[PDB]
């Protein structure tokens, strides 16, 4: 991501992208007899293995150090998958689109206590996406800033290593950087209308990061899965051999 | 804000700044005999009041109604409050300057459950800012950022004053971006660095939005104030009559 052009982060990036993946249940059988949550739970433990494959291709990542990569990815993982909830679900207003044979409307979410709010913010997300035109290219650069920018603030230490590490990330959320202006600018906008683009799109992830947040506090009124931490997981994961090479 | 230059958005931000209270104990008098969180407490209500000075002199705020005026700041006030105090931090690094007469670093945050982890955040976030070599002139536009983008994605309804007021904030926001990179360029900075700086920058509020939420999921706790709607206070305290005129 440091000497990689803007045309080569860009392609690196789309090519990258995880599947679109489908909810699991019968469609043969009625739906009261669903239960939300399951149905929603299990499709995001699957997003999560195909977005640690993800993770590491995006440039940079993976030159980190074991540790710092599942720091990351603890930090940002409900972030990153809402942004790709919100981005899906762009052009169905109204509709939050969890996977092509799962879409639903905010009534649907009043079925869950307390879950109406977060589908309210995610539709508002998906129509300030729609209403700024978001790009598919836009749209990969802002997910690979979550993945990066969301922990790095919150490492403990500050060994060597882990100066080195920060140094690293910033270099290569610069890029990206580089790379958004580079889009616009081939876009045709003018000078300043590339920079009022950029703290256009830079400041929605606040507003992803909030949602994650409150996300986060809803999850943990328990029913959910909490068994076995989420870092050791992470680098279960993470932490793969290269038998299979 | 809107046919302000670049140059008077920085004077009136400038112009606009609220003072620096102090912590109120009596200084002739023992410390284990405080309860942090009353004197933390009894500050930030101090502060909130001159919030809501500043505020009206944001360049736009008051052009809002009163209830997007009320909405926004009941979403970003622990924000601003915490910006604030990572800016006056910076030049005391492994502590918080809460207050000139108040000076705390993270072993007297372990004095209250649960609140290291904030200041540990708090701490970071500072070093970051003096690592960035931020200055005065650009915290005063990332503090009227912030101000006007947290809340402004989760205003319920969209009435067609609520467009027209979502479209005058996004227009300010953009002025503000406007400044930020003419401050760059007057400094020197390559049109490189300029937008890297910007994303610098507009990505640490993602992080001071963390902090805040995970304040916000602190301080209900319990032990604090929580009497009187904070919308309603909030309401009184901006729904000024003009004979003090
Ligand atoms: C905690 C469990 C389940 O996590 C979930 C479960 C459901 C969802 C909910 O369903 C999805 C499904 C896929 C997707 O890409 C996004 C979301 S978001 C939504 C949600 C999030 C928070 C909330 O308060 C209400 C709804 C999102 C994440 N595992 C997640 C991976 C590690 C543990
Ligand atoms: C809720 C009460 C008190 O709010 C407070 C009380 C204390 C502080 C704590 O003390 C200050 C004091 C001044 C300041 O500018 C920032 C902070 S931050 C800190 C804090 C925040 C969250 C947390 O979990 C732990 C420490 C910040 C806000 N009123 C606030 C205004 C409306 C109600």
């Amino acid at each position: 991501a440091l000497s990689l052009t803007a045309d080569q982060m860009v392609s690196a990036l789309l090519d990258a992208e995880p599947p679109i993946l489908y909810s699991e249940y019968d469609p043969t059988r009625p739906f009261s007899e669903a239960s939300m949550m399951g149905l929603l739970t299990n499709l995001a433990d699957r997003e999560l293995v195909h977005m640690i494959n993800w993770a590491k291709r995006v440039p940079g990542f993976v030159d980190l150090t074991l540790h710092d990569q599942v720091h990351l990815l603890e930090c940002a993982w409900l972030e990153i998958l809402m942004i790709g909830l919100v981005w899906r679900s762009m052009e169905h207003p109204g509709k939050l689109l969890f996977a092509p044979n799962l879409l639903l409307d905010r009534n649907q979410g009043k079925c869950v206590e307390g879950m109406v709010e977060i589908f309210d913010m995610l539709l508002a997300t998906s129509s300030r996406f729609r209403m700024m035109n978001l790009q598919g290219e836009e749209f990969v650069c802002l997910k690979s800033i979550i993945l990066l920018n969301s922990g790095v603030y919150t490492f403990l230490s500050s060994t060597l290593k882990s100066l080195e590490e920060k140094d690293h990330i910033h270099r290569v959320l610069d890029k990206i950087t580089d790379t958004l202006i580079h889009l616009m600018a081939k876009a045709g906008l003018t000078l300043q209308q590339q920079h009022q683009r950029l703290a256009q799109l830079l400041l929605i992830l606040s507003h992803i990061r909030h949602m994650s947040n409150k996300g986060m506090e809803h999850l943990y009124s328990m029913k959910c899965k909490n068994v076995v931490p989420l870092y050791d997981l992470l680098l279960e994961m993470l932490d793969a051999h290269r038998l299979h090479a």
